[PDB]
């Protein structure tokens, strides 16, 4: 069995190996990368996403989100308070202000310590989930707006043509902006490219151990767990590495830097934080191996998780017994 300890693997594809996206995902899986739940892909030195980032300041962040925490430093929830629209240039200036800027630090490990000590005492503002792309249309390799769609994959594997579309999303971050513990919708893959700026630290639980994280979460968030049998779909709960280690939960960590891709694998729980002003692009995708995870994915039906238009068909075709209840949650 490849990668039996479920370590995060780092790949360095050549320019020739960077041509065929599906083939390279399959290769990484042949080497056991999925067992970790997360992999890093460093593009060949010949590649670039676009020519420059000098002209992005006028992108609008229509609904910046202030991430307000409740709880204790290692075990907390966050809610998202909507703020007035601002441009990427305005948001960058805000991120660099004395109130929001990254503190002085020695190295990534010192910053990670400071994050977990201090996160709850601040409310950073995240420009998340903005439909759009920063890849140049002429970038032919690993262009996250030109991937095979999940609807086409389902049709290729299962024969059923379905409605829906699959487009990327931009994330503008600042120090302490946080992504809560989650798997993807329908336990899909994700791919995330860090276009510019400061790093992003990731934590991940191997897919084979995901239910251990879920059981801990039910213990640590007992009201939320009574409210919903899949409350991590709400994407609000944070648990620190220290708390995970105290509770014996298997996990790994890695820091992504600008110019690097990360891939999350089906049912790989992940969480993390941004080091300072940055911009990432991410999208969900599927492979043949995903189908069985899609069929078994948990679902929130309490009403809180509220998701895209395109998830309807995935539930309807892969999970027909759950469909009616899930859709009640959506309406
Ligand atoms: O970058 C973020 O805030 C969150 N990203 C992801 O969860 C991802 O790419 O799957
Ligand atoms: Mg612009
Ligand atoms: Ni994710
Ligand atoms: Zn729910």
């Amino acid at each position: 069995a490849q990668n039996p300890n479920c370590n995060i693997m780092i790949f360095h594809p050549t320019k020739e190996e960077f041509n065929d996206f599906d083939k390279y995902i399959a290769y990484m899986e042949s080497q056991g990368a999925h067992r970790a739940g997360l992999a890093k892909i460093i593009p060949p030195k010949e590649w670039k996403a676009r020519e420059t980032y000098d002209n992005i300041s006028e992108i609008l962040i229509a609904t910046p989100l202030q991430q307000v925490a409740s709880g204790r430093a290692g075990v907390f929830t966050q809610y998202h308070k909507k703020k007035k629209a601002m441009t990427v240039g305005e948001y960058r200036h805000l991120a660099n202000s004395k109130k929001y800027q990254t503190p002085p630090h020695q190295n990534f490990e010192d910053l990670e310590r400071k994050y977990w000590k201090n996160r709850i005492y601040n409310s950073p503002i995240y420009g998340a989930d903005i439909s759009g792309s920063l890849f140049d249309e002429n970038t032919k390799q690993w262009n996250l707006g030109h991937l095979g769609t999940i609807q086409d994959l389902l049709e290729k594997e299962c024969g059923v043509v379905i409605e829906g579309v699959n487009t990327p999303y931009l994330y503008f971050g600042m120090w302490k902006t946080t992504f809560a513990w989650h798997t993807e919708d329908m336990d899909l893959y994700s791919i995330n490219y860090l276009h510019l700026g400061e790093p992003k630290t990731w934590y991940v639980v191997p897919p084979e151990h995901g239910q251990r994280l879920e059981r801990l979460a039910r213990e640590l968030f007992p009201g939320s767990s009574r409210g919903c049998g899949a409350f991590l779909r709400h994407k609000v709960a944070l648990i620190s590495p220290t708390v995970l280690k105290e509770n014996g939960i298997p996990f790994n960590r890695i820091t992504q830097e600008a110019g690097e891709f990360m891939v999350t694998f089906p049912y790989g729980y992940h969480a993390g934080f941004n080091h300072g002003f940055n911009c990432a692009e991410a999208i969900n995708f599927a492979t043949p191996r995903w189908i069985d995870y899609g069929k078994m994915a948990s679902q929130c039906s309490c009403g809180e998780a509220r998701v895209t238009f395109s998830m309807d068909a995935f539930v309807r075709i892969l999970q027909p017994e759950r469909y009616d209840l899930w859709k009640r949650g959506q309406d």
